[PDB]
């Protein structure tokens, strides 16, 4: 083990500690100020009749004591420095503080209760002893007293400015950056004081708990991407649209012989982040290389599936719900019937979710999503073909991967609100499904009430138009009604703040503190080119202000908003609380 | 602004921290021990020439000085206690810590980053003066210096040991306990529990109480006792289904008048506040209790009813006691044949009452409660409520009792209840039981009113937010605290975290605003984690 201590008078208090444990210490290592009142002579002739244990003695240089604001903060910071490189690499530090000034104390004290220590303690004797052959009788009759308060873990994860800032044993106070003084100077709302979700976030020491409400900043990237988060809008058409993902789902094809290799969708200067907005059509463009046309084949099909799911995967994802259009990608020439491509996807998720369990690896939980599309060209006999299909699916029972509910989704030049298609919704509540809508993505805010009173639609796509309709907002938040909304999708075809040329405000932060359940989403992950991690952190410069704790209470919205059972929503939950609180332990710990 | 320093041997300290601050402080409290060497005289005048803040003097009764683990220990926990004696009430306040040997300085910066303190300090001067005149005279030249530590925030759940103890009349060795201890004992096991486990690392699924002793939740989740009447007493509580008129069992025959209904009113708002219950809903029938010939309208009724309910509100807020906040359910009693223009004046008397907007109480919701039959089903009455879901109220609905489970059903998915009252026999149709749990449709039911085996527990297990309520407190003749009491006995097995989750649940079910909900879960939360605090050592 390794102890550290500081004195000021006082010359040789650490062989005093030096018996704290009966069994003893094995590493001596020291700071202090450069005043000549302590002895290194008699701690070095002390420490050389123990070679095995190391002695190393550093002194705070050009610094005899703590005089005034300036000496204080550059001892400080020092002293700091030297905290953080000396430490052992994974157990804690032993301090004591029986010797110096208060300033040193003090300042020691809050590092190593900031920071960690093994334990810090107090050491006195009743007759002051001034040579070791007093003090050897001292501890002898038991008159040195081994003061300890307690056990003092500290934040378990913050010594990573260890290699983030590089250790400069040699230095002065005119260069160094208080990271901890911003992480101090403003902490104390209603909403940051008790929406904490995940009651173990109750529990991370107050630098935490405090930092978890800073606003959010673009730098936090690798915290975002360290948690566990949930996509709830996602089609399976978009996923692969370019580069690597689209030449491995067209090399796994069965026959590459029918294979466009030509077509290319054009490039949009700085895609994800456009230049500047784009319309509908063009963004159903740029899915033309992928979607149906490719993924008849079943080979193509299987690629397409594993391939999402591996993605998922690598985006620490731990459940997502996928929006499928099992219609579209059936071919009656190679019997491949509609019912059948289900039936494949289905076993497809099964046997990945299953050897992904037996490895005792991380796997993201997935349940699938019927697409009862608005059915261009006519022809709405495929609405009722596509209810059947999913109430089909949600009776075959056995099973992991299974079918939550269904999805109405498509154009609003139609000026579908929920009444044209409506003639037939009725019986798919009575098997126990649950209906999404697409509604008022660019719309009147009257639809949306059909969709919701009417259809019983537990969740709503876009709809970011709602700030117009506070009766609309008002209905919507007491009947506990999600809000799937995916951040790039809506900036790139609609347009939104910063970009220039437009004063429209991303609704996003008007939602949370209204309290609508939004979770966000990513739509079509290929053709929008950014995964879930990039949409929740485009938040930054989207909606300004926000913070970290606002993050996680719409993961929390998220893990509300699925249609999932109820056993396994307390069995998610728990998981989820678990390694968030493990991701805000040690991810942080920059 | 409070100041807080200890006093050692010399009273450099006190002054010139209480001068630091360009703007003053108000007030001071400095502690001690019992040591004969320090003298109080010096800062009790140099107080008394400006009485205008104010000063205190704390001393450790039978500890001069700190000279083994017994004395630090006990001089520790005195240094403690006197700090939660002297938290303001809402702010943080500010420490100097320049006072006394090290030892008490190093106790009282680990007591400012535990409770959390505004902004901490050191306070150092170079000549050690000695008496106020060159106290004044050195801070005039400037060689007053203060150093500046931080801003503990602290353990914001560690503030609330005052309720426990805060002062045990001056307890002697023989009778002292060691309550911060049992304090730092707590919080130091949670944070061990939750780095060296897994299985129980995980599970926490409440509304961040989990800062409770490990001894405390292990008593949690023992089952229920019929010896737990006073811990359950003072538990805040919530119920969302009681009727006004039945409560002095009246009503059409003897509340016409205006008196009863007044005295009435109080007599139900004091019982209520009597059980430390915090939020409640109330079922009226102004139509029963209008009377045409006095030219007494059920508008005028209700206008009365929310009127005395929200002056006694604001007279119970002004005193800073304990209150209960009341919102009103119109009733539109289900009389069939009769008057069947009846329904419709209700539904119109709440959407026009509900709108009068100034308020603490007003109207969330009307009610479907009467005579329950099948031709008295959903599908009878709703082409009246294409409008009050326009409107923005809400309905709840009474069924199952004796109905039929398709009129429950439709009574969920026509008229939208968002909660719905009794249906005890929801167990046999599995479907409905998914149909109810996905939607997240509370349940309202009474165990005194189906009393007059129980499948609660099946419910909590299931998913049902289920709510507990009175339904009639008068005909009953019992309260809601009295109502979670026979759950003990009348349903084996049962937990005291399910009891805690029955209050959740029906705070989630209450028809109230996000941010009126978000200040009730937070009080509630409050209340809560000082109750089981307080309970668990007696
Ligand atoms: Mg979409
Ligand atoms: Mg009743």
């Amino acid at each position: 083990r390794v102890l550290l201590c500081s004195a000021g008078h006082s010359s040789m208090v650490v062989p005093e500690a030096f018996h704290a444990v009966p069994e003893g210490f094995e590493e001596v290592h020291v700071f202090t100020t450069d005043s000549e009142k302590f002895n290194p002579v008699v701690l070095n002739d002390f420490f050389h009749s123990l070679p095995n244990v190391r002695f190393s003695i550093t002194k705070c240089h050009g610094l005899a004591d703590i005089l005034n604001e300036r000496d204080f903060e550059f001892y400080q910071e020092m002293l700091w420095q030297w905290y953080l490189t000396k430490m052992p690499d994974n157990e804690l530090p032993y301090v004591c503080l029986s010797g110096g000034i208060k300033s040193m104390s003090a300042s020691l004290q809050k590092a190593a209760t900031l920071f960690g220590a093994q334990s810090v303690f107090h050491v006195l004797a009743d007759n002051n002893p001034r040579n070791i052959e007093e003090m050897f009788d001292a501890l002898q009759k038991g008159q040195i007293h081994f003061i300890e308060m307690g056990y003092e873990p500290g934040w378990a994860a913050l010594r990573r400015l260890k290699k983030i800032l590089p250790i400069n044993e040699g230095c002065s106070r005119d260069n160094f950056k208080p990271l901890i003084s911003k992480s101090i100077e403003e902490i104390l709302d209603t909403g940051k004081s008790n929406q904490l979700p995940f009651p173990s976030l109750a529990i991370l020491p107050p630098i935490a708990q405090q930092w978890l409400q800073l606003p959010l900043s673009a730098n936090d990237g690798a915290w975002i991407q360290n948690l566990p988060k949930v996509d709830l809008h996602c089609h399976l058409g978009g996923f692969a649209t370019s580069g690597s993902l689209l030449d491995q789902v067209r090399g796994a094809a069965s026959e590459p012989d029918l294979i466009d290799r030509t077509f290319s969708p054009q490039e949009i200067a700085g895609w994800p982040r456009s230049h500047k907005s784009i319309s509908l059509d063009k963004y159903m463009e740029l899915g033309n290389a992928n979607g149906s046309k490719l993924l008849k084949d079943k080979g193509c099909l299987i690629r397409q599936v594993e391939l999402l799911y591996q993605s998922l995967v690598n985006d620490n994802v731990a459940y997502a719900e996928i929006r499928c259009s099992p219609n579209n990608y059936a071919d009656k020439n190679k019997n491949r019937s509609a019912w059948v491509v289900l039936q494949d996807i289905n076993d497809t998720f099964t046997r990945l979710i299953t050897e992904a369990k037996q490895k005792n690896q991380f796997y993201c939980h997935v349940n699938l999503l019927v697409i009862a599309s608005r059915k261009f060209s006519g022809d709405l006999s495929d609405i009722s073909k596509h209810l059947a299909l999913a109430i089909t699916a949600m009776q075959q029972g056995e099973g992991v991967c299974r079918i939550v509910g269904v999805d109405l989704a498509g154009f609003e030049n139609k000026e579908t609100r929920a009444s044209y298609y409506e003639h037939d919704f009725k019986a798919v509540h009575r098997c126990g499904l649950a209906v999404t809508a697409h509604a008022g993505e660019n719309d009147d805010p009257e639809g949306i009430w059909q969709a919701v009173y009417s259809l019983h639609a537990r969740r709503l796509g876009h709809a970011l138009n709602l700030l117009e309709a506070p009766d609309l907002m008002r209905t919507v938040i007491e009947r506990k009604i999600g809000v799937e909304m995916c951040p790039y999708a809506n900036y790139q075809i609609k347009g939104f703040a910063p970009m220039p040329n437009f004063s429209a405000l991303y609704p996003l932060k008007k939602y949370l503190e209204a309290g609508i359940l939004v979770s966000v989403n990513t739509d079509n992950i290929g053709i929008s080119g950014a995964n879930l991690s990039e949409n929740l952190l485009i938040l930054a410069d989207l909606c300004p202000g926000i913070s970290r704790m606002d993050v996680l209470t719409i993961i929390r919205n998220s893990i509300e908003t699925a249609f999932i059972s109820h056993d396994f929503r307390m069995e998610l939950l728990k998981f989820f609380d678990r390694k968030i609180y493990d991701v805000c332990l040690i991810s942080i710990k920059n």
